[PDB]
């Protein structure tokens, strides 16, 4: 099972953290891959059968500047991904503000166009909480795992 995993950052903490994911559930058996700053060639030539997606906003409640393009193509051309399993890792800051992460939600409503199935609620990842976004992931892609092969 081939799982696709995004990432949107401003300076490279859910990249880590998506890398980190691409880790541990190839470990579990899955063909994972971390496609970082992907385009919609790199997804089709891929033919993704998962979703993960893991991103922070911007200070101005936006997707990073290396999700949003790619996010605006998918919202745009809408793939046929329709029933494909999905999950989403937030990483927000309550301390700014964002209590919620944005970003996150707006891929949440992306998957909801797309058809997109999301397998488990959100990881919602505050710094005003853990300096290990890395490690805290981990129960999260857990049951990630299992929810695809699942």
């Amino acid at each position: 099972m081939k799982v696709a995993i995004l990432s949107g950052s401003v300076y490279g903490t859910a990249e880590e953290v998506a890398r980190h994911a691409q880790k541990l559930l190839s470990a579990a058996g899955l063909e994972a891959s971390h496609l970082p700053r992907a385009s919609l060639d790199e997804l089709k030539a891929f033919a993704p059968e998962a979703f993960l997606v893991v991103t922070s906003t911007t200070g101005m409640g936006e997707l990073p500047d290396n999700l949003q393009p790619l996010y605006y193509a998918i919202r745009d051309q809408l793939p046929a991904w329709h029933g494909l399993p999905g999950g989403v890792i937030g990483l927000g800051d309550s301390s700014y503000g964002d209590t919620f992460s944005g970003g996150g939600e707006q891929v949440r409503e992306l998957f909801g166009e797309l058809g997109v199935r999301e397998v488990l609620p959100m990881l919602r990842l505050d710094a005003s909480e853990t300096v290990t976004p890395e490690t805290d992931a981990e129960p999260w892609l857990a049951e990630f795992a299992a929810a695809l092969k699942g």
